[PDB]
């Protein structure tokens, strides 16, 4: 029989102006099925109102079992990243973080390691306190380390 592929659909949460090209490398690995971004002009239209942004986030997260935060230098302070993490967690979805400063951006090279966005918050499910999982790729050749382990990392978050 012809072999098939089955990839988990995910929502990527990240700081665009610093990390969009690093996240592209993860898309290129072909391991997860993340939604592609809307165009810049479409994003500007969405951003005209807070309700529009929330509608877009809520709709994009709806059919996703896992939110994947790609952690760069400023991700922890992005207000819509906070909203996305909160929405995914409140909706019972998996939440996981991956540091991406060791992915080499064609423009900015290697990045500054940023704070863990999740550490600013206390997460609970059913009165248990949980810390979302965060993975730190190998300092040298982070691309290959991520590619080899990303699918498992997301399944670990799903089972949490
Ligand atoms: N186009 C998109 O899909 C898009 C863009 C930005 C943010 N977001 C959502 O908001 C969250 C927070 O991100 P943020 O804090 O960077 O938001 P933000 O609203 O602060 O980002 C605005 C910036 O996004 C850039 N941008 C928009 N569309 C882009 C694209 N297609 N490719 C490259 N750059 C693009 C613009 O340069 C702009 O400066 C993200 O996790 C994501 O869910 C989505």
């Amino acid at each position: 029989g012809a072999s098939g592929s089955m990839k988990r659909k995910v929502f990527y949460s990240f700081h665009f102006d610093n990390d969009v090209m690093r996240v592209q490398q993860i898309r290129n690995m072909g391991v997860l099925e993340g939604d592609e971004p809307v165009s810049p002009n479409t994003w500007e239209q969405i951003k005209r109102t807070e309700q529009g942004v929330k509608n877009w986030i809520n709709q994009s997260l709806n059919g996703k079992s896992c939110l994947v935060v790609l952690i760069g230098s400023q991700t922890a302070n992005r207000p819509w990243v906070k909203y996305e993490i909160e929405r995914a967690w409140k909706e019972g979805k998996a939440v996981v973080g991956i540091y991406i400063h060791r992915l080499k951006c064609p423009r900015n090279g290697y990045g500054t390691k940023g704070p863990n966005p999740f550490d600013q918050f206390t997460f609970k499910r059913g009165d248990r306190v949980i810390k979302p999982l965060v993975y730190e790729p190998n300092f040298n050749d982070a691309y290959s380390d991520i590619k080899n382990n990303l699918a498992t990392w997301i399944e670990n978050a799903i089972k949490q």
